[PDB]
């Protein structure tokens, strides 16, 4: 293992079974009661074998949990099957985002296979990416139907789910959304001749009989809206919801279908078959959550990408989205661990994400006239622009909320879930090309004034800040901030950072009694109460 | 059209039907009669559409015409199938080595023609690499078995003539080798769940029964070797031949043989589908011309790649094998035509040739034990070692001939075809990384002086150099040199340079009445006595 840089980040990570107290320097507030999961890549050689993309690492989950203000840190491997064939074999077997399976004698262009091909779904089950709320339980999830449920005091990996069995998708996001009665929302895709996006519901469990208090078994469509290019689907990494509707991004990253269909016999990735169609404009799609139709406006920008959304909330007969605009994502080339490695990702100008903020009319007026600017009587709306076109659509302009580069955006979702709010939350991990210290970055949406708290030094690198209110507080940045930091240096022990979400002034460190913490992705704070 | 630069010859060329006289400045042989015919690309744009790689250009042919000390020139595209679809086009529509044409909706994987693709077979007939002699007349070929007979005299395209219906082979190398006879011999590929590389013989149509003096009809399988991987057999571009046996390399470079059978649901070029396996030995496949068997020796080396086999003989026991080493093609992408746009494939530090030199043992003496050099009683043979291996394998290191780095390899074929031999010409126009300024290279195979003919400026590009002998003369560099030289701005005219071989001092050259000529392949020299 490397002393220093990234590639340190990048050898295969240790269960770390049992809790260990961490040292703490500081306080925390009394209602710092719960356990945080974290998920990410932890595995990413095996023998003479390596993976090759970011999201490829076999899911390796952390429990940072807290305590009588204590915090204790444990981590595990997921216990899927992609990791447990992987460990059988010694080799790498199940396929990833970006790197092959082993190659099957038996399923070539010449075997009885190529006759059965499209009757198999492989199963893809290394849910590394994020952990989704159903009932009193979470699910480990990747941007596939194949699920764990996963103990938050023990980090065991219980029983599998697979969302499949219940709506008719292919692929779907691992960013579900909920609300304030439970229910959980996905969108999917179902690949074929019409290739569909598939907007679903899944009901609470504890609020209705149900088999269990974790169960799945409420899930059903709520709508579906054409992809513009069946063999061209979007891929999609996040969507936004707000009160009454569902909302989505045509990307210019398009999946090339027919190759991946194909891919075990042109042994081809998924990573592999993303394309970015920069000649196309993104389209914005709404479907209405009670209705389940899509709302009737073709609305059109420039291109861009978003690997997450942040709150979206109607206003004012307006849909607004904020969200983490990438100018050219290409085909996530930028995030494979060779580049990572090097540390150049950081500094992928066209690849870096800003905080951005768009505003849709959800109706136009019969007095507007093409070229009229339909915000232009909405004052909380300057800086975005959306003009109604000659042939009836609109066209969208946004504007950039922060001039930090970050993404992992987070907020306040007990209070201002789907609701107008103030403040976005987010980390600097993929990078700057201004030379900012800036580690987590506060963006203020509406009057501009973002708060910051610095990397103490270049071998520190934040991780998703997740905001703790105050039960006892009344304005929305009244509670403290969790996030993980990572160290690319021996010289830097890993620990967690609480903030006062007010200011960003640190109140509490805790050193993990680890040489590191994963590169990793997104974790979930379930309080105690 | 820019006034300087190589996108001056990716600009499509025009017809130039009549000869014009060139002029002349200098004196040429009294025996320096006869009709120099060369291919290469000409047209690189369709519409708004451009071709992607050197190789795709249709086909326009040049007539380089020596008479009473005179030249003239005239050119014309070739009337293939694919030219004649094309320029009734505003888009792409003949597909080529490294371009795809415009996408058909019937062919999907969900359309009933991906039960029905295995049957189909597309003609890519853009002739336009080389000539190859068969009786009489010339024949334009490319790496496929789609030929056309065209006129000595007017360029004219004459009758198509499709190898594949004499032997069953899917590719075939367009740098067919002949001997006195007029005997012609190729190695083509039959693809399958056992790919084989079939070597064929097609007999003089003269001196025999036949339909005219320039059939094919008298072509046999000789025999065949099975790629090692049947699913990722060689590329090929050329192949040796001695007085007894063909022999190839299986060389890194490899067709992704399921991806190119489902290139048109996948939309992927030939090109795409070319993947270098550097991880694997190159292995000699040598096959006795005379009883179809193949050598019964396992022959390995450090992996390379070559375009052009140079002259191949048998000496001692031992078979000679002479070409034009590349350290590491990849799938030659630097030979993209917009990697030749900016001169940066010029400098390829990995893809530059250099004249090679092996020696294959035919067989092993009783008294040989492992780890032996089998050379090492050879005195000729220094430089090169051939070891004899634990598992009765041999391992084969070469020599390199000549530090100047050259391709387009050619001999006085007419003396020394087959027998061993002094001289090889070639030409420096894939780059040089020390500046130097070498055009012409006449390396010395008995480890003598290399002479170089140097261009006069940066915009003078040295083409293929042909030997044409003095009918009078003993030695082998009796004889002088014809050679295109390409330009690459306004300021330069194009002419053939006319070389003394013996010293490749300039005794002639003959300007071309034309801004330009094609940055183009192979030629061939017709005597007229
Ligand atoms: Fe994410
Ligand atoms: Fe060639």
């Amino acid at each position: 293992m490397e002393a220093e840089g990234f590639p340190r980040l990048f050898h295969n990570f240790e269960n770390v079974p049992e809790p260990k107290e961490c040292k703490k320097v500081g306080s925390v507030p009394s209602y710092l009661t719960g356990t945080m999961l974290r998920n990410g890549p932890g595995m990413f050689t095996v023998g003479e074998e390596e993976y090759k993309h970011w999201f490829d690492g076999l899911g390796f989950m952390q429990r940072y949990h807290f305590e009588d203000g204590k915090m204790f840190y444990s981590a595990r491997y997921l216990e899927s099957e992609a990791y447990t064939k992987t460990v059988e074999a010694q080799r790498i077997v199940a396929g990833t985002f970006g790197t092959l399976s082993f190659p099957d004698p038996c399923k070539t262009i010449f075997s009885k296979y190529f006759s059965e091909f499209m009757n198999h779904s492989e199963k893809h089950d290394n849910s590394n990416v994020a952990f989704t709320p159903v009932g009193d339980s979470l699910y480990a999830c990747t941007e596939t139907p194949h699920m764990y449920r996963v103990d938050l005091d023990t980090l065991k990996t219980l029983e599998a789910a697979d969302f499949s069995k219940f709506v008719a998708v292919h692929s779907c996001t691992a960013h579900q959304l909920y609300d304030e009665n439970g229910d959980v929302y996905n969108i999917g895709s179902r690949f074929g001749p019409e290739s569909a996006h598939v907007f679903t519901v899944t009901k609470n469990p504890k609020n209705q009989k149900s088999e269990n208090d974790h169960s799945w078994e409420h899930t059903s469509k709520i709508g579906e809206i054409k992809a513009s290019d069946p063999l061209y689907p979007t891929y999609m990494h996040s969507f936004g919801m707000s009160e009454n509707y569902l909302v989505m991004f045509e990307s210019p990253v398009r999946l090339h279908l027919q190759k991946y269909l194909l891919s075990e016999f042109v042994r081809a990735t998924y990573h592999d078959c993303l394309e970015w169609h920069g000649d196309k404009d993104v389209s914005i799609f709404i479907l209405n959550k009670k209705t389940g139709e899509q709302l009737p406006l073709t609305l059109k920008m420039n291109p861009f990408f978003t690997f997450h959304h942040a709150n979206t909330f109607e206003k004012d007969g307006c849909l607004v989205m904020d969200y983490c605009r990438i100018e050219n994502a290409g085909k996530f080339d930028t995030l494979l661990i060779s580049n990572m490695k090097t540390g150049e990702f950081q500094y992928d100008a066209k690849f870096l994400p800003y905080l951005t903020r768009v505003i849709v009319p959800m109706s136009v007026s019969s007095s507007a006239k093409p070229g009229d600017n339909l915000l232009k009587s909405v004052p909380w709306a300057s800086g975005c622009t959306s003009i109604l076109q000659d042939d009836g659509s609109i066209r969208l302009t946004e504007r950039r909320v922060c001039e930090t580069s970050m993404e992992f955006p987070r907020y306040h979702w007990e209070k201002i879930n789907m609701k107008e709010y103030r403040y976005v939350f987010g980390s600097t991990v993929f990078g700057r090309i201004d030379g900012n210290l800036a580690g987590v970055v506060k963006a203020d949406l509406k009057f501009g004034n973002h708060l910051i708290w610095n990397r103490e030094n270049p071998h520190q690198i934040c991780g998703e800040p997740i905001f703790v209110p105050n039960p006892e507080g009344i304005e929305e940045d009244d509670g403290i901030l969790i996030v993980p930091i990572m160290s690319s240096s021996e010289k830097q022990v890993p620990f967690v950072l609480i903030l006062d979400a007010k200011t960003l002034e640190e109140t509490a460190r805790f050193e993990i009694p680890e040489a590191r913490i994963p590169l990793g992705f997104h974790a979930f704070y379930k309080p105690k109460n």
